[PDB]
DNA sequence: CAAACACACCAAACACAAGAGCTAATTGACTGGCCGTTATCGATGTATATATCTGACACGTGCCTGGAGACTAGGGAGTAATCCCCTTGGC
């Protein structure tokens, strides 16, 4: 999720993949819904426990 | 005249002002009265240090008594002769 959640397409599930360096990554096509810009954005990540 | 409602106006409040995310730094109560502990000032000593006076011992000076010195007066102690009393000695 990205902090300003304007519409439904702003909190979608994803499958986890662990990569060496310390930065969230996501395919560029999925940038448009979130309205992210990879210019120092921040995007939250919640995990269900059930 | 008094009471009903309606309208325009004035006066008084309520709540909102996107989602959030990170970092920094300024504020660290205070006079006063009073009780409770404790430090200090004060008296009332008894122990020890020092000063004055009295007592015993020491060195020194002294007043007094008796002893000692030089010199004197004049007579006590004492040679040298004599008598003859009396003792020792004898048959
Ligand atoms: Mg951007």
């Amino acid at each position: 999720n990205r902090q300003p959640t304007l519409h439904k397409m702003s909190m979608m599930g994803h499958r986890v993949r662990i990569l060496p360096w310390s930065t969230f990554r996501l395919n560029l096509s999925v940038t448009t819904p979130y309205n992210a810009d990879f210019d120092g954005d921040e995007m939250n990540l919640h995990l269900p426990q059930s």
